[PDB]
């Protein structure tokens, strides 16, 4: 009926992402680039280098946008959202989620105005630290953030605001649990299941009392902000019933937005920042091209980065060396289908290998070394490349892609505007090599001097 692709024998001290990613990279020395892990009797089909994931997220998008159970589904039912759900509901809340972020139907703001407002309270909070040494984790995490929540009910945060704190202290604490290491199985299980359930309703109530706010001033020529266009949706989708577009619907959505929004922005500008310390030639030139394209006296927008192809360069290098997400998050073929020799049925779990594309030693010569040339053409201009997937591929692309690509550049040129950047320690012996981590390449710890600017 379903003849899945050859694979090891079942049942395959601290194994995180980046073990996984290691031993998934042996496999496909072995097996070839399409291969199967059975877990028992659960399989699971593994999809290694670019030609495989290419030819089955582009080639057969319909087919494997299908989303996996990834750790275990919770009871507070997550799939009501983006993240973790499947069929129409996916397809319908996707379509609008970005539309929605591509300043459809959100009023006249734009989503770079509110990154740029964030850029100038992130670049004033690191004026605060006086030259002194600095863990950027709580600033760089408090930008994305606030841009989140000023999209999802138009109100940012102060950085000494409690239900500001709040808020993020409950999405520390479930990314400190789904960051845990495996040991076959996941090693979180003293009594971090009720922490998760709980912290998601924590999140859920506290945008369920925000749209309560919203249903107040409910106007049909006035959206201005995602619960607005969400809310008239919904009134435009009755008589129409039932709908995907419902109160559960909007509140999972919001979290979802809220989660990945937040974490996978705040942790590629803390690993950009080490990068930047590390690499001080590199971050000579960036602050070179801030110099004769920006200066210090306006602030950076969009359209400067087509007249910087270094700093574009350096953007795309940080997120193609650190590997964030080595294999992205699990899919699920959609129906029975036909992939190379194989039948994959429906609902089989599609494992995909980002590190395979991003760290593809032909594409990128030298993978391994942190270099923005992996990003220039032999003439030093930018090069573009099909095997740039930090974002993933497909049709469940990350919907933040815009959004995140914004932040990093905005943030990034902004703290490289109006800073130097001090290491305590000698570059040269400045450690880089990612902490154990279950499920994204995170940096480790470290502390630098954010200087006001000189030549
Ligand atoms: C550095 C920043 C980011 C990176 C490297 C990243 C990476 C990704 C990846 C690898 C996926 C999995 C897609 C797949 O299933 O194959 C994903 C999904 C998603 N990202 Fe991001 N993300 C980032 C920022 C954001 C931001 C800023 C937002 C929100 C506005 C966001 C919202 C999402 C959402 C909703 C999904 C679910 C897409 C779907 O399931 O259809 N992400 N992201
Ligand atoms: N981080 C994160 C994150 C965490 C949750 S949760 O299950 O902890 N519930 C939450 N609700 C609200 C806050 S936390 C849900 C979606 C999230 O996103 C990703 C999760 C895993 C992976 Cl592997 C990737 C993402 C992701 C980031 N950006 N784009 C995708």
């Amino acid at each position: 009926r379903g003849k899945l692709p050859p694979g090891p024998t079942p049942l395959p001290l601290q194994i995180g992402i980046k073990d996984i990613s290691k031993s998934l990279t042996n496999l496909s020395k072995v097996y070839g680039p399409v291969f199967t892990l059975y877990f028992g009797l659960k399989p699971i089909v593994v999809l290694h280098g670019y030609e495989a994931v290419k030819e089955a997220l582009i080639d057969l998008g319909e087919e494997f946008s299908g989303r996996g159970i990834f750790p275990l589904a919770e009871r507070a039912n997550r799939g009501f959202g983006i993240v973790f759900s499947n069929g129409k509901k996916w397809k319908e809340i996707r379509r609008f989620s970005l539309m929605t972020l591509r300043n459809f139907g959100m009023g006249k703001r734009s989503i770079e105005d509110r990154v740029q407002e964030e850029a100038r309270c992130l670049v004033e909070e690191l004026r605060k630290t006086k030259a002194s040494p600095c863990d950027p984790t709580f600033i760089l995490g408090c930008a994305p953030c606030n841009v989140i929540c000023s999209i999802i009910f138009h109100k940012r945060f102060d950085y000494k605001d409690q239900q500001f704190l709040n808020l993020m202290e409950k999405l520390n604490e479930n990314i400190k649990i789904l960051s845990s290491p495996w040991i076959p199985i996941i090693d979180y299980f003293p009594g971090t299941h009720n922490k998760l359930l709980k912290n998601v309703a924590f999140m859920k109530s506290y945008i369920l009392e925000k749209v309560k706010e919203h249903q107040e001033s409910m106007d049909m020529n006035n959206p201005q902000d995602f619960i607005d266009c969400f809310l008239m949706k919904m009134e435009k989708e009755k008589h129409n019933q039932p709908s995907e577009f419902t109160i559960e619907s909007l509140e999972n959505t919001a979290v979802d937005l809220f989660g990945a929004g937040t974490e996978t922005t705040s942790t590629t500008l803390r690993y950009a920042l080490l990068l930047l310390l590390k690499h001080p030639e590199v971050t000579a030139k960036v602050q070179e091209e801030i110099e004769r394209v920006i200066g210090r006296n306006r602030s950076p927008c969009m359209q400067d980065r087509s007249h910087m192809p270094y700093t574009d360069a350096v953007v795309h290098e940080v997120q193609r060396y650190i590997d964030l997400l080595p294999t992205s998050l699990p899919h699920a073929v959609t129906c029975d289908i036909k992939f190379r020799n194989y039948l994959i049925p429906k609902g089989t779990t599609i494992l995909i290998s980002l590190t395979s594309v991003l760290h593809d030693n032909k594409e990128f010569p030298n993978p391994e070394m942190f270099d923005p040339h992996h990003f220039l053409d032999e003439g030093g201009n930018f090069k573009k490349s099909k095997y740039f997937m930090p974002f993933s591929a497909g049709k469940r692309i990350c919907v933040g892609e815009a959004l995140a690509g914004m932040e990093l550049f905005l943030f990034l040129t902004s703290i490289l505007q109006n800073f130097n950047l001090k290491s305590l320690v000698d570059p040269k012996n400045l450690d880089t090599t990612p902490v154990v981590n279950g499920f994204a390449s995170v940096p480790p710890f470290y502390q630098l001097c954010f200087i006001p600017i000189h030549h």
